[PDB]
């Protein structure tokens, strides 16, 4: 449901082929909140229940609201834990492939983090999401050291936040049809590209 533990929880010995990490928004709960679950759905129905590894981004990360005012839209503190997990995945399954996505606060955990991250591990992420992108107007649409085309943003007409602000309005909670969807779609093909089927 909203808290999924795979790449923890895993065994080394059988790893799935794709491990996908996200980071939720402000106030969600479990490690997943409210977008993560219906990525997960698909990505299970593409890749089979045992070929794919759903980790949400807990422990450290509180997804704090006022950590949005922070320099890097998150704090130091859930940088870490995020930049732990990647880590951990890239330890314990080597051959996997990689694929990111976050919301809101989630959405700029994920940049900071895949900016902050070895090379070596982020040239294996395939792809990212980012839902709500709060630092969409700063960093020009992009994740600092991480190629536009296997980067996707979702950032609503209407939603202040993808335009350099801190307000949240209506629109920043519409992104249901793009998690069910169009999201899953770019992840699903960007791990194909490079997998094949």
């Amino acid at each position: 449901r909203t808290t999924r533990d795979d790449l923890i929880n895993g065994n080394s010995a059988s790893c799935a082929d794709v491990i996908f990490i996200y980071a939720r928004g402000s106030t969600e709960t479990g490690n997943l909140g409210t977008l993560g679950p219906s990525i997960a759905s698909n990505l299970e129905s593409a890749f089979g229940k045992d070929g794919v590894w759903i980790q949400g981004v807990g422990g450290a990360y509180r997804a704090t609201l006022g950590d949005n005012a922070l320099p890097r839209g998150t704090s130091s503190a859930a940088i870490r834990e995020m930049l732990g997990l990647f880590q951990q995945a890239n330890t314990k399954c080597p051959d996997a492939t990689l694929i990111a996505g976050g919301y809101s606060q989630g959405a700029a955990l994920a940049a900071a983090s895949i900016e902050d991250l070895d090379s070596a591990i982020r040239d294996k992420i395939a792809g990212t999401v980012l839902f709500g992108y709060t630092k969409n107007l700063q960093n020009r649409g992009r994740i600092p050291n991480y190629p536009a085309d296997r980067t996707k943003v979702f950032c609503n007409t209407g939603d202040l936040v993808c335009t350099g602000s801190l307000i949240v309005a209506a629109p920043h909670f519409a992104y249901g049809p793009d998690a069910r969807g169009p999201a899953p779609e770019f992840l699903i093909e960007k791990v194909r590209a490079v997998r094949g089927s």
